[PDB]
């Protein structure tokens, strides 16, 4: 039997926690904000190999996020997702006009500018509501099994203190 | 700062890094690039694939957050280049996912084309050809060894 154990082991790979049976299989969804680098990891007690991480502007759950989370679930065994918003994000406070002025400045086609406006501007609530909304989207998605735990938290961008908004399980 | 980064690798922010969600990049990427808290906006998704979502986030960092340089960092041994479809379909069914969802998902995500390097290059081109990205924005492409942290340049702008 040792020969069969060795042959199978030559293909075994311990890449991260997903390759173990008793560790957390975590996926974190958060913002691209530079103040979250390092701080978020320490604040969550996370290190290398501890979680799959998705990041975009404002940690808004769109189709791309859902698809990446689904990859994490079906290919990497993730069974817990945590959206982490943060204070002083501002995606809930953009300067539409100033932004439009700059694009129009570099000659960006009006058609393009208009699309951008409807797609990224107008659509978005404030920090805590954006997180709750993201939780609802993930839980409502036919790509996300209900056996997956989905939590929503908001972190103080200066102190790292976490405030829970929604706790699943 | 792509120059400093490469030099550093031999061992407000104006920079935006686009990379993968792979857990092995946590902490390793920061030390490898010499990047820490407040040094860059960071966008991450499955396989650092540049899609409309990534482009819109990059556009926001540029037009609202004084962003003038983008670095796509792919990595070796990326799961998106070694997708086991049958194993994934099995997981989906076992978890009770409908057959319709499964089929649509396998076509939409389970058939990526291109290895890690090719994907980075394609990403550089998608950003370079996007109307939402000013031609004055520097767009670089690198690939990092997921175990050693060694960076290999694929495309350095200007
Ligand atoms: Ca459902
Ligand atoms: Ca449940
Ligand atoms: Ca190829
Ligand atoms: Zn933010
Ligand atoms: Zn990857």
């Amino acid at each position: 039997i040792i020969k069969d154990i060795l042959r199978e082991n030559q293909d075994f790979r311990f890449r991260d926690l997903s390759d173990l049976k008793h560790s957390p299989k975590l996926c974190i969804i958060t913002c691209m904000d530079s103040r979250l680098i390092d701080l978020l990891e320490r604040a969550l007690g996370i290190g290398r190999g501890d979680a799959k991480v998705i990041k975009n502007a404002g940690n808004i759950v769109d189709d791309g996020v859902i698809r990446s989370a689904a990859v994490a679930i079906y290919a990497l065994g993730d069974n817990e997702i945590i959206i982490v918003g943060h204070t002083d994000c501002g995606m809930a406070r953009l300067d539409e006009d100033l932004i439009v002025s700059r694009m129009r400045e570099l000659g960006v086609e009006e058609e393009v500018i208009e699309n951008f406006s409807i797609d990224v501007l107008n659509p978005v609530g404030d920090e805590e509501e954006n997180v709750i909304e993201g939780v609802k989207r993930l839980k409502s998605s036919p790509l996300i099994p209900e056996s997956i735990g989905v939590h929503g938290l908001i972190i103080d961008i200066n102190t790292g203190r976490l405030k829970p908004l929604y706790l699943d399980e």
